């Protein structure tokens, strides 16, 4: 390529002033907002060395009508009249330069549109809008090839460990052309760098087009090439479909430079002196600050109206890690907060799920939970709905061109994306205002799933920015599920965090530049998943590596979770309390993996520090990829090591929240994934102390330990894979309050003690033992006699309908009880030998190997009683017993909470009369059934439907089956045809036929076709050598009836007294009468919905007999 060249500059018709601060000073047009030239300390970086007085509104080049006014000895202001008949454009924009010590200002300050607009209203002509304002062609800074040391460092966004979306140029000529976007971008000589900010949500496309809120452009002068950093255009007023958006959604244009020298003292300037200053001019997303503290992060999940996680329980599970982590910080994520759960009344952000508390134990949870740095999160969707939530409209669904529905998400109901553009000019705000309004203050953050994957329409950079803000004024923090989405506002990104989800191309964001930047304020990385290999392999800042417990994806590995947060998170957010200062990458290596070999130039040495000059040196073992020691560091704290390899003594001075502990409160964690001694040097302020050890378990610190210390040093070998804590004095665990709220003490049995319970028999056959996954449970066995444990329910309100139930897994015939004494009233509910295992995929008891009970299986189900309060509740028990038997009962999880069901003879209390179930008071779950094993254990497909009239029911849609039969609440299954196999069944605990005993069962029905679904008896434990069902098939109950079908049986109890009924889903092929896909789904084919349950015991006589 040949030396290159461009006009040179005749400066003779300009006029220029200058503006400065002590510090820096800016030479600058008097025609137009240009920065000629920045000069600090005697050094220099151009600017828009070319006059180039346009700008582009609406995408139309303008020649504005400019007037200069000098404010004062730092700014000037610019008045520029836009006029362009043609096209429709008549307007002003005031433009503001301001230099503030080492920064220059540009901002907007103000935009007149001579055209009529009013946000919220109709707009006739969408070009009589001033949409769009560039000042593309004025660099705001630049550096140039005449220059010792001229570069351009930019980051893009890539998401692909094995590709680094940053750029490192030098400045030459000749040079490559340059015109690209940019997130982050930086220009720097030998003696100035420099690097340039902007709320501009420009977008040229997706993938590392997107974020663009700079472009860098070549541009050659007189002998030299210049690359010089604009901002990319801004937005102001826009449309949809010819409805102004709200006022809101315009934000006033702005951007900034920052000039600066050597800023991390390692004598050199480079892009990474401009990152250090970059952070004073930045945006910063909203919460931050707590980032660095929330180690512990996780999902709790509800779904299918099962209520698998209350919230108060959730509690329960953040004083365990409290306990365990000794007091490391914590966010939670409910996911199915709201509605029925999980993927339930999407859009009702309001609708806090009823069947776990409501709003009222959400507000205690809050609440009780900020002592234990323990953040709360919630799971929305602005993306797609489902009928059944109140915002489901017509209006608001999104259409394809040709006039069909854009079908979403079908799990529980057949979902129907909305258009999220509509949404947002449609009071879409307001039902954010009514959720802070309802529950009040202390949500940290809400995660929006979906958005950015464009089911909703548009969620790219300004969409995404407007609905983030949105949500930040209502006082919460943005998270986001893509590694590519929210780059603005997000602090968090579930792709990025779980490592496990979606391979090496859409994990956090691969680029050192933005990462040296914004390590400490987000969870949105690249962490160690050696498979992704690239970055992903021993990033040397770690990454969130997140585990779950509580259900999501049927995980419930607690000890796994908290070895994972030793392993991979303390060490990531040690490093998130300090920020970065330096960056050194070493020699490119050559890795295989995922079906390609390529280069990796990975990062070697990372420095970091903190306020008080604290310093972290953060080094890669080794650079060569084949050797263990690349995936090994050393970390020192001021020249101290506290990792190295394996192993890790790391200082921590910070409570759950984040605030400085006190001196005595101080303590290092101890981590080795590996068996073997490692020695340590201690800080001189622990060097002449007394050093003692704990172990630390879900008991909290254990095995107290003195240590021994010579020449300022200990040694310690201990168990690999286990937490330990070191203090200079003995500490203590606190009273935990187990079960606050909840009207019982320990309910999931996680105090170590029965103490607290009153135990009748011999106590020795009680005790708290783990599940297979280490799920603590109470257990009664080998008793000769009748045990027994009690405890006030505390807390009640007089005169109130209650609800309990205990988790039960019977492996005796024994009788298993739970009774409840109100003072004034004594109710009974038993089981024998539990018969159905357990298949609820977020429960944390279900069947599956790694959290069953014992041998391998789960028969856990919820076992009740109902009862009523009187006047007086200072003497309510509640009494788990077991008759005498060899063989186990194991309980787990009181659970005592309000309910108005009307089961029992039209009352609320169990006892005898007619059972009815209308599905309009359930507690949880679809009882008096359990879900069967119809899906194996899954998020199962049946769950109690919502009424919404018109769109849940007969007609909507061309809709064949109502979703509701009568009242606000069904029984509803979807679309679970041709599975031969036993939807959900009654258990003897829920009802019991009883031997020799005869009952009519009575239901109400809808089937979307004939013969996918069968009413069956069965008795014992039912088994796919397959068990004997009586099997009563089902027609449609459509084609000729205009609402649900009765359905009535007999029924005798077996004398075994294990007689159980339930939907069974055939063999046969189900109907879809020619319709196919969403509209096969959604009109109800597959479907099958019961109501109005009724089982009366009779006595046979005249026709019954026939
Ligand atoms: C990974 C993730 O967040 N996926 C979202 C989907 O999640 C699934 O939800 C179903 C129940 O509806 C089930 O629990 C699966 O285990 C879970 O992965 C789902 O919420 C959809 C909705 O559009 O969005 C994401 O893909
Ligand atoms: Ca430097
Ligand atoms: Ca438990
Ligand atoms: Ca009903
Ligand atoms: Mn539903």
């Amino acid at each position: 390529m040949e030396k290159e060249t461009g006009p040179e500059v005749d400066d003779s018709k300009v006029t220029y002033d200058t503006i400065q601060s002590k510090v820096l000073k800016a030479v600058i047009d008097q025609a137009f907002p240009r920065v000629k030239e920045y000069s600090l300390n005697g050094h220099t970086l151009p600017g828009q060395v070319q006059q180039f007085n346009q700008v582009f509104i609406n995408n139309h080049r303008i020649t504005p009508e400019v007037t200069y006014k000098k404010i004062n000895e730092t700014t000037a202001e610019y008045l520029m009249k836009l006029r362009d008949d043609a096209h429709l454009i008549n307007a002003e924009m005031t433009v503001r330069l301001q230099v503030v010590d080492n920064q220059l200002h540009f901002d907007v300050t103000k935009i007149v549109n001579h055209n009529q607009v009013t946000p919220g209203q109709k707009i006739d002509d969408e070009s009589k809008l001033l949409s769009s304002i560039s000042f593309l062609g004025n660099a705001l800074v630049s550096v140039s090839s005449d220059q010792t040391g001229a570069k351009f460092d930019g980051a893009t966004m890539s998401n692909n460990t094995h590709v680094s979306g940053d750029d490192h140029i030098d400045v030459t000529n000749p040079m490559k052309d340059l015109a690209k976007g940019y997130m982050y971008g930086f220009v720097s000589t030998d003696k100035l760098a420099a690097g340039v900010w902007s709320n501009s949500q420009n977008s040229y496309g997706g993938g590392s087009n997107d974020w663009t809120r700079l472009t860098a452009y070549k541009e050659t002068v007189g002998n030299a090439n210049y690359v010089g950093i604009h901002s990319s255009e801004w937005q102001w007023e826009k449309a949809y479909k010819g409805i102004v958006f709200p006022e809101y959604t315009k934000e006033l244009p702005s951007a900034k430079v920052v000039i600066t020298e050597d800023a991390n003292a390692d004598k050199n300037v480079d892009w990474q002196d401009g990152a250090i200053a970059y952070r004073s001019i930045m945006n910063n997303p909203q919460g931050w600050e707590k980032v660095k503290d929330i180690t512990a992060y996780r999902i709790a999940m509800n779904f299918g109206s099962q209520a698998q996680n209350p919230f108060l329980m959730t509690l329960d599970g953040i004083k365990k890690i409290n306990l365990h982590t000794d007091g490391l910080g914590q966010g939670v994520l409910l996911k199915g907060y709201g509605s029925e759960g999980h993927d339930s009344g999407h859009l009702n952000y309001a609708d806090i799920g009823k069947r776990i508390g409501g709003v009222e134990d959400f507000k205690t949870l809050i609440e009780k939970a900020k002592k234990y740095g323990a953040h709360l999160g919630i799971h929305v969707n602005a993306s797609e709905t489902y009928p059944e939530s109140k915002y489901f409209n017509e209006k608001i669904l999104r259409k394809n061109p040709d006039g069909s529905y854009s079908y979403g998400w079908n799990w529980l109901d057949q979902g129907i994306n909305i258009d999220a553009a509509y949404d947002l000019a449609h009071g879409r705000l307001a039902r954010w205002e009514d959720l802070k309004k309802k529950l009040g203050d202390g949500l940290d953050f809400i995660y929006v799933d979906v958005w950015g994957n464009g089911q909703s329409g548009d969620n790219g950079a300004w969409a995404t920015h407007v609905l983030a803000k949105e949500i930040n004024k209502q006082g919460w923090r943005f998270a986001i599920q893509w590694g590519h989405g929210g780059e603005y506002d997000s602090t968090f990104h579930h792709w990025a965090a779980d490592l496990t989800y979606g391979g090496y191309t859409n994990k956090g964001i691969n680029s050192a530049i933005t990462r040296f930047i914004r390590n400490h304020q987000k969870d949105a990385w690249v962490g160690d998943y050696r498979s992704y290999g690239g970055a992903a392999n021993y990033p040397l800042l770690g990454g969130y590596s997140m585990k779950d417990f509580e259900g999501w994806q049927g995980r419930s590995d607690y000890n796994g979770y908290v070895t994972n947060l030793f392993a991979h998170d303390v060490m990531t957010k040690y490093f998130q309390h300090f920020t970065v200062s330096k960056w050194e990458n070493g020699t490119p290596v050559t890795m295989t993996d995922n079906g390609s070999t390529y280069k990796w130039t990975p990062e070697m040495r990372v420095e970091l520090v903190d306020a008080d000059n604290n310093k972290v040196v953060v080094t890669r073992k080794s650079n060569d990829v084949n050797s263990p020691q690349y995936r090994e560091r050393t970390v020192t704290l001021n020249g101290r090591v506290i990792q190295d390899g394996s192993a890790y003594l790391t200082p921590w001075n910070w409570d759950a929240n984040g605030k400085k502990l006190s001196t005595d409160k101080e303590k290092m964690y101890y981590f080795n994934t590996q068996a073997g001694a490692t020695t340590w040097t201690l800080p001189s302020d622990w060097a002449k102390s007394k050093v003692y050890l704990y172990k630390l378990t879900d008991q909290g610190k254990t095995e107290e330990q003195e240590l021994t210390v010579k020449d300022g040093k200990i040694t310690l070998d201990l168990l690999a894979n286990q937490p330990y804590v070191l203090y200079r004095s003995k500490q203590t665990n606190p009273e935990m309050s187990w079960s606050e709220g909840m009207h019982i003490y320990d309910q999931g049995f996680n105090s170590g003690t029965l103490k607290h319970w009153t135990i009748s028999g011999d106590a020795s056959k009680a005790e708290i033992v783990k599940s297979q996954g280490a799920n603590d449970m109470l257990r009664i066995q080998g008793n000769k006699e009748k045990v027994s444990l009690t405890q006030k329910l505390t807390g009640l309100k007089p005169n109130t309908k209650y609800a309990v139930y205990v988790g039960v897994d019977n492996r005796s015939n024994a009788k298993a009880s739970i009774t409840v004494n109100t003072g004034e009233k004594e109710v009974t509910t038993y089981t024998n030998k539990s018969l159905a295992l357990n298949y609820v995929k977020a429960y944390a008891h279900n069947t599956r190997r790694n959290n069953a009970t014992v041998d391998d299986t789960s028969y856990f189900q919820n076992m009740y009683a109902f009862f009523t309060t009187g006047a007086d509740v200072s003497n309510v028990t509640l009494t788990l017993s077991r008759e005498a038997g060899d063989e186990a009962t194991y309980f787990d999880e009181i659970r005592t909470f309000e309910n108005n069901s009307s089961m029992y003879g039209d009352k609320h209390d169990t006892g005898k009369g007619t059972f009815k179930q209308d599905f309009e008071n359930v507690a949880q779950g679809i009882f008096p059934f359990v879900v069967g094993g119809v899906e194996g254990v899954e998020d199962n497909r049946t769950h109690l439907s919502e009424k919404h009239d018109p769109y849940t029911q007969r007609g909507w849609n061309g809709k064949k089956v109502d979703d509701v039969i009568e009242g606000n609440w069904s029984l509803k299954t979807n679309g679970l045809v041709s599975r031969r196999n036993l939807v959900y069944q009654t258990i003897p605990q829920n009802f019991r036929f009883e031997a020799g005993k005869t009952y009519r069962v009575t239901f109400e029905y809808e089937a979307g076709s004939d013969n996918t679904y069968a009413f069956v008896v069965g008795k014992g434990e039912f088994q796919s050598q397959a068990s004997n069902l009586e099997m009563h098939e089902l027609p449609n109950t459509w084609t000729d009836s205009k609402k649900a079908k009765k359905a009535t049986f007999l029924v005798t109890g077996a004398e075994t007294g294990d007689t159980w009924v339930g939907i069974y889903s055939t063999g046969n092929a189900s109907n879809t009468r020619g319709d196919s896909g969403g509209n096969a789904n959604f009109r109800g084919y597959n479907d099958f919905m019961m109501d109005n349950l009724q089982i009366e015991e009779i006595t046979l006589t005249g026709k019954m007999l026939t």
